[PDB]
């Protein structure tokens, strides 16, 4: 996999951000995770975490996997990085997202994220408290 440039337009919720990619606005849905909806417990916290991470970065980058690049809703499916740090991983590490939607063919960073989730669950963080 390789990182590609994108510029942040808006953080939307815990697991979706709008960003300019190859010069067009795209809503990206983070691969391999599921944050609560904003209306659910830890939703506002997941939203705030992704908003702070993305907005504070000097650069954002997106990294597509080997399989589907867009979902049925037209959303880009990617791993997003904020100054080299993966947002998908950070959310899971903080107990603000569960590893989810792991589809064969589009699961390159599955084990990285499952390692993170085990550690969040150990520390009983947020969703795991
Ligand atoms: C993360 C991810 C979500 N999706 C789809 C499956 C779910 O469809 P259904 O909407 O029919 O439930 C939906 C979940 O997104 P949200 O968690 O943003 O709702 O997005 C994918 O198709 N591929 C993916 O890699
Ligand atoms: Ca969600």
């Amino acid at each position: 996999l390789h990182k590609e440039p994108a510029t942040l337009i808006k953080a939307i919720d815990g697991d979706t951000v709008k960003a300019m990619y190859k010069g067009q606005p795209m809503t990206f849905r983070l691969l391999l995770v599921d944050t609560p909806e904003f209306n659910e417990k830890y939703g506002p916290e997941a939203s705030a975490f992704t908003k702070k991470m993305a907005e504070n970065a000097k650069k954002i980058e997106v990294e597509f996997d080997k399989g589907q690049r867009t979902d049925k809703y037209g959303r880009g499916l990617a791993y997003a990085y904020a100054d080299g740090k993966m947002v998908n991983e950070a959310l899971v590490r903080q107990g603000l997202a569960k590893v989810a939607y792991v589809y064969k063919g589009n699961n390159t960073h599955e084990q990285l994220l499952r390692k993170a989730e085990a550690q969040a669950k150990k520390e009983k963080l947020n969703i795991w408290s």
